């Protein structure tokens, strides 16, 4: 099945909608981790691929996924990093788990449906 970028901008749209709206949980995620603004000179030695909401958002908006399973690669993403840099114990990674928890009830019955 090849996808039309509106088509799955459509369907999978309101599955990003759900994160946003997940409030405070989801504002470390907004937008890219600064690491100069945070004074945390390592991130970018434990995390070599970046991810976020406003980057997953963009690709989204501008059609950059071809097929469903990429999306859902980009969000698992940003969460793996979220848990590998994050100690357990931190605010931000239980909203890593929270935002998780949500996004796999949403994503679950729209992929059946693609
Ligand atoms: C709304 O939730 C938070 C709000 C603020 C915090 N923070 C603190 O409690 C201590 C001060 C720093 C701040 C904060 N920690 C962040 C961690 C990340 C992050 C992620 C995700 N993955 O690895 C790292 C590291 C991201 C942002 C963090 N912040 C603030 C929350 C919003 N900003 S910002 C100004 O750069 O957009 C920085 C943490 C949380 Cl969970």
């Amino acid at each position: 099945k090849i996808f039309k970028p509106e088509e799955l901008r459509q369907a999978l749209m309101p599955t990003l909608e759900a994160l946003y709206r997940q409030d405070p949980e989801s504002l470390p995620f907004r937008q890219p981790v600064d690491p100069q603004l945070l004074g945390i000179p390592d991130y970018f030695d434990i995390v070599k691929n970046p991810m976020d909401l406003s980057t997953i958002k963009r690709k989204l908006d501008t059609g950059q996924y071809q097929e469903p399973w990429q999306y859902v690669d980009d969000v698992w993403l940003m969460f793996n990093n979220a848990w590998l840099y994050n100690r357990k114990t931190s605010r931000v990674y239980k909203f890593c788990s929270k935002l998780a928890e949500v996004f796999e009830q949403e994503i679950d019955p729209v992929m059946q449906s693609l």
